[PDB]
């Protein structure tokens, strides 16, 4: 019988099950469903940090195969169709098959956390357990950076800048953008070399970080890869273990706590599986109810994302000759309590021959939700992000755009003499229409948004620490889903609302905390 079984060793749970097992009364299983990565025997798509982007080239191999989703708000005279969402599948998770880099987002976003009820995570709350996970290279020896944590990170020097780069740069001063250097102790707008994690050229996984050997030989854990967990086991309204899924057998495992670790798509799945969760939504699928949960699946966030692409000239190509180089923090102007609410990056890539300006919305109005498509433990959810449901959404994009077309007006970028055009983000390519263009035709810019809206892989949300008075809140501060014994949720899922910041730093730090709250 485990103390603690974490289903889900991806970002949040791979901390979960180091932390919790420090204290060797504390036996804890962690589960994961894809493959090990031990340190010894990464992939080596997964081992390569220098390009990140590799895994999504091996297809399915790594990630939870054909989970579609739905993105845009539907909307009169587009038909969506689904689109594949990738998701890590093996140990280390997301951090695993992600694009390395690593930021915390703005003070506000967490102060916000706790005015909305989530007490203690606000910014001063969660500053200690983004110290605690870090050993910042740059600054780690400053007043908000910690120097001891088990993940690096870093940032490539200015000086190392590419010339297309510096234009860039150059065009972001000539508007008054200063360059904040640490995007992660300082949140005002302006421009950075991007803090990612790696070591040397290496990926450096939360299962590098905290699943390494000397972990793994601490007889109080258990780690089982290859192995997914079906049902959550209950008694009455309290959880008691999990059934997981190992070859073709099944198995069921005792468990004091569970904790839910499985990813802000698969983690509100399974409680909405267990019965908990809105209680039509499962007395319609003859799902027998826990607790009446409305909260579970909704508030389902993420960042809305657009690319501007342009083929480079012979300059821009030569100006051009890895690693994340620049950022750019900035405010769309479209709503006063929402400064920095866009980021930007802008680089060249001579392998596919295109200069980009991609970005997103970071500080979003717009939320959706999931829900089950039955009751099966094998089907994914269905999933709408909902994305520009809310038009300040749209206007943030439109001025992201505008933006973009003011800083390649400006001299040091306009000698290139980049023709660009829209693109989706994840995969940049041509298609699109003239930014020009269509800036000059709004409806045709507004449906083009709305059809090739994307996401940045930071959904979160969909099992929100609220007030214990909140119908609509799904945990409490330490995790604890209101409703039910003996059950936890520390993963993404948990964000009141998506922060400012690309969401995997943020994942390892809500956990820490969640660590910390058990362990108290
Ligand atoms: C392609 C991609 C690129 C990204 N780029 C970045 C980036 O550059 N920087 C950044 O900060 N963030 C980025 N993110 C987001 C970030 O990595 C995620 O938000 C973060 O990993 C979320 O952590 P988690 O613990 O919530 O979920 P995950 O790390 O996804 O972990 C969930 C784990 O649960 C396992 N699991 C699920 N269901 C079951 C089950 N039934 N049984 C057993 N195991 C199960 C999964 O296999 C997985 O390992 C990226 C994500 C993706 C997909």
């Amino acid at each position: 019988i485990f103390d603690y079984v974490i289903v889900g060793g991806g970002t949040a749970g791979s901390v979960l099950a180091n932390r919790l097992s420090a204290r060797p009364e504390n036996r804890v299983l962690l589960i994961e469903a894809g493959i090990d990565t031990p340190e010894n025997n990464i992939p080596p798509e997964i081992h390569d940090g220098l390009r990140p982007w590799l895994p999504r080239l091996s297809g399915d191999k790594f990630f939870w195969p054909n989970l579609t989703i739905h993105r845009a708000a539907e909307h009169p005279g587009i038909t969506r169709e689904p689109q594949f969402y990738e998701q890590g599948r093996l140990l280390g998770g997301g951090s695993s098959v992600n694009m390395v880099v690593s930021n915390r987002g703005l003070p506000r976003d967490y102060d916000e956390w706790q005015a909305l009820g989530a007490d203690g995570w606000d910014w001063q709350g969660v500053l200690p357990y983004f110290i605690k996970t870090e050993r910042d290279a740059d600054y780690g020896d400053d007043p908000l950076h910690g120097n001891a944590g088990p993940i690096p990170i870093g940032r490539v020097d200015s000086r190392h800048w590419s010339d297309f780069t510096v234009a860039a740069t150059q065009a972001l001063e000539a508007a008054g953008l200063p360059n904040i250097h640490d995007q992660n102790a300082r949140f005002d707008d302006g421009y950075f070399p991007p803090a990612f994690t790696l070591k040397g050229e290496e990926r450096f996984s939360a299962a590098r970080g905290y699943l390494d050997a000397s972990v793994r030989v601490r007889p109080n854990l258990s780690l089982w890869t290859e192995s997914r967990v079906l049902k959550l086991l209950t008694t009455g309204n309290a959880i008691t273990g999990v059934s997981v899924l190992r070859g073709r057998e099944t198995l069921q495992v005792q468990a004091r706590e569970v904790i839910l670790t499985a990813g802000a798509l698969q983690s509100p799945a399974i409680l909405l599986r267990t019965g908990i969760g809105p209680a039509a939504d499962l007395h319609a699928l003859g799902i027998p109810v826990l607790a009446d949960r409305p909260g579970v699946g909704r508030n389902l966030w993420e960042h809305s994302s657009i690319g501007v692409v342009a083929p480079l000239t012979e300059q821009a190509r030569a100006d051009a000759s890895s690693r994340h180089q620049l950022g750019i923090r900035a405010s769309s102007g479209v709503d006063p309590a929402t400064p920095s609410d866009l980021f930007l990056h802008i680089g060249a890539d001579p392998v596919s021959g295109l200069a980009s300006a991609v970005f997103w919305v970071n500080k979003p109005s717009s939320t959706g939700w999931l829900k089950l498509k039955d009751a099966d433990p094998f089907s994914y959810p269905d999933v709408d992000f909902n994305l520009l449901s809310d038009p300040r959404d749209l206007g943030r994009l439109k001025a992201g755009l505008r933006l973009i077309t003011h800083y390649f007006a400006a001299p040091s970028l306009a000698k290139y003499g980049l023709a660009l055009a829209l693109s989706r983000f994840a995969a940049p390519q041509p298609g699109g229409p003239l930014l020009n263009d269509l800036l000059q035709d709004e409806a045709a810019l507004e449906r083009y948004l709305r059809t090739n809206v994307g996401g940045v892989w930071h959904a979160s949300g969909t099992a929100r620490i609220g007030r214990a008075d909140d119908s609509q809140a799904v945990v409490d501060k330490a995790g604890r889903v209101y409703g039910v014994t003996g059950l936890r949720v520390a993963d993404a899922s948990i964000m009141p609302t998506v922060p400012t910041a690309n969401t995997n730093l943020p994942t390892l730090m809500l956990a820490e905390k969640i660590a910390d709250a058990i362990l108290t």
